[PDB]
């Protein structure tokens, strides 16, 4: 019973993280949602670290939903991701590529809603990250590149 739930959400968050790179939004926002539904459904005692895991989950389905231009929930999504970030992150960690990921699609998501004074700040804050970050993140140059462009036409 136990670990059928911790393997089952595991793979459920892999296979979302596979689809994420194929393009296949619709069903990575599913299978986001699928491995959190599995994650809370282990008993209190059992060694898990929920906090973390549905981080990665929402960072995840933020990406997913901000494929999909489903601006609203990406954002919601995004939000309770930095809710753990900004409090138990570690940016030079692999974490950190998720951190990354969700302050992104946080600004593709205010951008997509029309707020655009809040999505530049954002914008310039991925820039930096990817600057501060020592190590490989993968993706850097889409990010950047939208990042200016966008800080650019905003700003005319």
């Amino acid at each position: 019973k136990p670990l059928k739930e911790v393997v089952g959400a595991y793979l459920a968050l892999s296979d979302a993280q596979r689809q994420l790179v194929a393009g296949e939004y619709d069903e990575a926002a599913a299978n986001c949602r699928r491995a959190m539904e599995i994650s809370h459904t282990m008993p209190p005692e059992e060694a898990f670290d929920h906090a973390g895991f549905d981080a990665f989950c929402h960072a995840g389905l933020a990406e997913a939903l901000a494929g999909l231009r489903s601006f609203d929930e990406a954002l919601h999504s995004a939000d309770k991701a930095l809710h753990y970030f900004n409090r138990r992150g570690e940016l030079n960690q692999d974490e950190g590529k998720l951190w990354i990921s969700a302050v992104y699609s946080r600004a593709l998501a205010l951008d997509g809603l029309g707020r655009g004074a809040e999505a530049m700040p954002e914008f310039k804050k991925v820039v930096e990250m990817i600057e501060e970050r020592k190590g490989e993140t993968p993706g850097k140059e889409r990010m950047m590149e939208v990042a200016i462009d966008r800080i650019a036409q905003l700003g005319a």
